């Protein structure tokens, strides 16, 4: 699809079970998502560095259906005011900015 | 252009008589600047809202040239680690998420 971007870029996504709506952040490294419940094996991880570090649990390989696109990529959990698609998985779908 | 986002998309910027760089940010509503000189009126805006909030300069209807596109729009100048331009321009450049 095309995205115009008068409005906030907000997607449907399939991930962990569960039917979410997630941001396309360009802005973003990674990707972010609050209250799922993903199986399988994680790390932790420290992001954010401003005000102090944010712990997340890092989640490889998880897949994920963003817009009826099935990729795979790495997740983050942890608190997030919405979740975020970053560019780790905007490159799995074929995303790109156009101008 | 055509941007993929394998690497951050930073982009090269003219804005008040200076040469800059910016990251396009879809997740960002507002564009902001820091160490630029802009004439003209301004008025005070509280932004971000976690953990406090920060003070900027709102200043209206800046002429700012994005990749060679010469196009006009609200610029905040305030602290930030990267230049961001957001949704506010990226509208006026025609640029959109595809894939
Ligand atoms: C400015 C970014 C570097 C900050 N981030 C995302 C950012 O796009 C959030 C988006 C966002 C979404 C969900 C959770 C956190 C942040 N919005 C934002 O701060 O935009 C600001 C710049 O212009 C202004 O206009 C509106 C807000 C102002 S970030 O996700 O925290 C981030 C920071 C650093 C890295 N390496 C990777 C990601």
């Amino acid at each position: 699809p095309q995205i115009t971007l008068w409005k906030r870029p907000i997607v449907t996504i399939k991930i962990g079970g569960q039917l979410k709506e997630a941001l396309l952040n360009t802005g973003a490294d990674d990707t972010v998502f609050e209250e799922v419940n993903l199986p399988g094996r994680w790390k932790p991880k420290l992001i954010g560095g401003i005000g102090g570090f944010v712990k997340v649990r890092q989640y490889d390989q998880v897949p994920i259906e963003i817009c009826g696109h099935k990729v795979i990529g790495t997740v983050l959990v942890g608190p997030t005011p919405t979740n975020v698609i970053g560019r780790n998985l905007m490159t799995q779908i074929g995303c790109t900015l156009n101008f």
